[PDB]
């Protein structure tokens, strides 16, 4: 573990990230897709071999010795509000037994089921919360990478008032 576990949050391109591995927004089907999806395809795409899993789980693959972990969230589109936040929540659990069962010491993650599968909502606050539900509990520095300038006071201001 990190000998002080800590939440920050960065403002850059996950692929750029200084952590000890990565969890990619992936679509069901392991395809390279858009956004944060489509930049981890860039850097690691050797990962997207066999990486295709349902909706509210993560599966990892390495490229070369460093995991990717691809989670899957809702898109909002499809699900109601009410199984689309079940499905996102259990994402992220899912990445959370991950991080544990690789031993890592930090972790890069985005705030899945914004963007793309956000379903036309602002759901900073909502992916957020499941994040530091399903963190919380492991011994990771977690560093949360945003593209946004608002969404990185935001996140920011999350993190330091539960501290
Ligand atoms: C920046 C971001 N803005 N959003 C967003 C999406 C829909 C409505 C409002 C906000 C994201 O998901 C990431
Ligand atoms: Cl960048
Ligand atoms: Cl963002």
């Amino acid at each position: 573990g990190a000998m002080a576990p800590s939440y920050r949050v960065k403002r850059m391109d996950i692929a750029k990230n200084d952590e000890e591995c990565v969890v990619n927004a992936a679509n069901p089907r392991g395809l390279p897709g858009d956004g944060v999806c489509k930049a981890v395809y860039k850097k690691w795409p050797e990962s997207f071999k066999n990486s295709a899993t349902p909706v509210g789980t993560a599966k990892t693959v390495m490229c070369g010795t460093y995991p990717v972990i691809h989670a899957v969230g809702p898109n909002f589109s499809n699900y109601t509000e009410s199984e689309g936040d079940r499905e996102l929540a259990a994402a992220y659990r899912e990445v959370a037994k991950e991080v544990t069962r690789l031993g890592v010491n930090s972790v890069a993650i985005p705030l899945l089921s914004t963007g793309v599968y956000s379903g036309g909502k602002d759901r900073l606050t909502q992916s957020l919360n499941h994040l530091f539900t399903a963190m919380d509990s492991t011994d990771a520095d977690v560093v949360i990478y945003c593209r946004d300038k608002e969404w990185e006071k935001k996140i920011s201001e999350a993190i330091q008032m539960r501290t």
